[PDB]
Parts: structure tokens; sequence; C-alpha cells
DNA sequence: TAAGGTAGGGGAGGAT
DNA sequence: ATCCTCCCCTAC
């Protein structure tokens, strides 16, 4: 019990095994990785000449669901159906990674701090924590894909991530719905308990929105033809793939608060959107809302080898972040990079430009924030150089860190989060 | 207390 | 116009 601190040797061991959002990377980029390895010799391409079927399948509130059935007996009591569940490591300011559906029939969401959740809970309904079963996410993951490798459906599956993938069905020159109650059923029995939804359409944008509307564990067709304002309707502005919190409040800002997608699309005028929130955004947006993919969007179908090849590496943390000193800092620097070199080396690459990025104590902020531990409210300072010559030598990628850090200048006692990054990786 | 990581599109504004 | 650095945003 009893934290490890930020300038102890294995800090960083100690935070990831622990942090679900890094696993959620890991997980991630392993994904991508074993993609590249089992299709080294395989024709992968989709082209502008094919015809194809999107079907979008995702877990429902995934640790959620396996750390319900996978939970200690004095959680034995707990009904998934009826009682309001969450995973989360703490009670209070700690974030609920995943919450199941009777959870969010209140508000709660996933991202949302314990005590903003306990809040919107009436009279009698008691919200029920549980932990992280990492390893238990992992092998249901495992389940998951494999299973979809083995009902022989698809002509490409694209790892999204830990509980999503990507399948492709080409189509040469109703089955739609059996093959998504066939996936659906299977996944539910290769992996025990867990239920998976799946949205499926021609266009990967209809397939999330799809996927969105399925979700309670169900099934959503909907093709381009498929549109209508009762489908708008149903989604809330951050429902598109690409928009977020800014976005969102960009959107109202200019259009007079639109509710659902469905306003938007009556309200906008492709300008003002693109003045608004960028032009490819709004570019991208506007296709969205006709049922079309953008141009980048689409590079993951027709180049996926060249999309899931990784293009830099880097840590980032920004918790637990509490030094005194420069040369607690100097060697927190130096362990950094002794790790990513550790994982720099086996993907057998080299770096040529690198990137040290700090997160500094905003001159108007308390010490300690009101997150145990957090960062608090922070300014960012980057900087990054080129190397002359891709290299994966500590001495020189340590020491312009370090010098980078100079450079910042940012007192030790107000660093609150630190990131080393290897921006561009040269091969072999 | 509680584990706020990371890849990789994008855009602003200064350098060419 | 294009390119580069230092961010911001989103995704999951
Ligand atoms: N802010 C977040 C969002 C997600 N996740 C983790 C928890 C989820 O189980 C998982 C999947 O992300 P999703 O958006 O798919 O979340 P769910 O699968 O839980 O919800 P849904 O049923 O809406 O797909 O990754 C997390 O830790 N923190
Ligand atoms: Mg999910
Ligand atoms: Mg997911």
């Amino acid at each position: 019990k009893r934290i490890v601190a930020c300038d102890d040797p294995d800090f960083l061991t100690s935070y990831f095994a622990h942090s679900r959002l890094h696993h959620l990377s890991a997980w991630k980029a392993n994904l991508k990785d074993k993609f590249l390895n089992e299709n080294i010799h395989k024709y992968t391409k989709i082209t502008d000449k094919d015809t194809y079927i999107i079907f979008h399948i995702d877990f429902d509130c995934f640790f959620a669901t396996v750390a319900y059935l996978c939970r200690s007996s004095s959680f034995s009591a707990c009904d998934f159906k009826r009682d309001p569940i969450v995973v989360c490591h703490g009670t209070k300011n700690s974030d609920i990674a995943s919450c199941n559906y009777v959870a969010r029939s209140y508000g709660i969401k996933n991202g949302m701090w314990v005590s903003q959740a306990e809040k919107m809970l009436p009279n009698g309904i008691k919200l029920i924590s549980l932990p992280y079963t990492f390893e238990q996410f992992q092998l249901k993951s495992e389940a998951f894909y494999s299973t979809l490798k083995r009902l022989n459906i698809f002509n490409l599956i694209l790892p999204i991530s830990i509980d999503e993938a990507v399948c492709v069905r080409i189509i040469p020159d109703t089955l739609n719905a059996r093959l998504c109650e066939e996936i659906r059923q299977e996944i539910f029995q290769g992996t025990n308990g867990c239920t998976v939804s799946i949205g499926c359409s021609d266009s990967l944008v209809l397939a999330r929105l799809a996927l969105k509307m399925a979700k309670p564990n169900g099934y959503n067709i909907t093709f381009k033809s498929n549109l209508s304002e009762e489908f708008w309707s149903s989604f809330k502005l951050d429902d598109l793939p690409g928009v977020g919190h800014s976005t969102l409040s960009r959107l109202e800002s200019t259009f007079d608060s639109p509710h659902s997608l469905n306003d938007l699309r009556k309200r906008y005028t492709l300008d003002a959107l693109k003045a608004s929130v960028g032009s490819k955004l709004g570019m991208k947006i506007h296709l969205a809302l006709q049922g079309q993919d953008d141009e980048e969007s689409l590079k993951i179908l027709y180049d996926p080898k060249e999309v899931l090849q990784r293009k830099s590496l880097s840590i980032d943390i920004n918790w637990g972040i509490r030094f005194k000193n420069i040369t607690q800092v100097d060697l927190f620097i130096e362990r950094g990079c002794q790790y990513l070199l550790e994982k720099l080396n086996e993907i057998n690459k080299t770096t040529s430009q690198i990137t040290l990025k700090l997160m500094r104590r905003c001159k108007d902020a308390p010490i300690e924030p009101p997150k145990y531990m957090g960062m608090g409210r922070c300014d960012s300072f980057s900087r990054s150089s080129r190397l002359g010559i891709p290299t994966n030598e500590f001495g020189i990628i340590a020491t312009e860190m370090k010098s980078l850090y100079r450079t910042l200048g940012c007192p030790p006692m107000e660093l609150r989060g630190l990131a080393l990054q290897f921006n561009k990786l040269v091969d072999v």
C-alpha cells in the first residue's frame, strides 16, 4: 500500500501498472503492431473501385461489464441490470473509467469524477464502485478479436481499441442483420457474460453513429439512403467523430446552441462552419451530415499499413509529479529516456527529433490541486530539437532532453507534468 | 485521498 | 504559396 513517489526508480512501472489510460494506449499500440505483423504478407488496401460495408463493433461499458463478471465475493450482492456501477480507484476526485447503463440513466458518464456522479443519484440509490481488472480486460479483448477472425465474415479487421474494431466486408457487384446477430451471439459466448453492439453502414461515419444508436446491447443498420430527421435528432453534437468539448462549445457559440445534429444541419452554412471550427474539421462535419467520410478518415481503408504504422513514441506523466530540485528532475528525465529507449530498441527504430513538454502550475492556481496528486490548472511549455543523425543513444538524447528543460526554465517546485517525445522515427 | 496516457490530425503565425 | 515549431484537440 503507499504509492511510489516520482523520485523513486520504479515510479513509471508502478504508475503505468495502475493507470488505465496508459493501458489503453499500450494496448492500442500493441494491436496496431499485431495487425502489421499478421499482415506482413497480405495484400491489404481497399480501392475507389471497391464496394464495401462497415460493421463497427464495440463492447458495451467495457470495464464495467468485465469488472462485474469478475467481481470478488464481497460484491456478489450486485445486480448489473438494476444497480449503478462504475470502475474506479477512489472515492472523491477519482475518474470513473467506465459506468453501466443504469448509472448512465442518472446522467453519469465515463470521465466523470466519483464525487460528481454521487450527487446525481436520488435518495435510495447507492453507487457501486468496482476495482480495475486489467488482465481480465485483456483476456476478453483477445476472445473478441479471435472470435471475429474465426467467423469468416470480413475482408479486413481494423483494431481501433482494446474493445473496438472496424470490420469491412467487400461486396462484389437482410443478410447484414443475420450477420450482426451472429457476431453478437458468438462474442457473448466466446467472452462469457460480455456484450457488444454493432453499427453497420456504407460509410465509416454512419457506422459509428449507428453504433451509438444501437449501443445498449444491440445493432443498427442505417445506410446513406436511410438518413432521416428522426435519425439526426437523436444525436448530441459531440456524437460526431472528431467533435469533442471545444468543438462543441464553438459550434454552440456560432449557431445559437443547436441541441441535436438535426438542429445543426438545419442551421449551418459551410462557410460559417469552417470559420467556426477549422476548415478540414468543418469540411468533415459537413460531409458527415450527408453521411460521407472525409478523405483523411478514409486513408485507414485505402492503406491501413501506413495509417497503423507508428510514427512517434513518448511518455506523458501528469499525475504524482512533485519535485524540489533540478537534480531529481534530471534523474527522472534520465529514467524516462531509459524507459523510452527500451521501447525504441524493441521496435528497431532510432529518432531524429525530440521534444520535452511540461505542465507548469498557473500563477493563479493553488499549490495543491483539488485532485490528490493531480496536476491541477497549468500552462504548457514545449520545445523540440532536430538531432544531427538518427540515433538511439542515451547520451545524445538524455543530454538534449535535460538541456531542453533548462531552456523552458520551469522551477522544479512548479513542475506538475512532464512529457518526453521522440517525434520522427527512422528505420532499421 | 488515487494512478489526468499518448498518437497523430490540425491551425496560427513567423521564416523563407 | 510551403514549411517549421509550439501548441490545442480528440480518441478510447
Ligand atoms: N474517459 C474514458 C473513456 C474510456 N475509458 C476506458 C473505459 C472503457 O470501458 C473503455 C472503452 O471506451 P468507450 O468509449 O468505448 O467506453 P465504454 O465501452 O465503457 O462505453 P460504451 O458502452 O458507450 O461503448 O476504455 C476510460 O478509462 N476513460
Ligand atoms: Mg465500448
Ligand atoms: Mg471503445
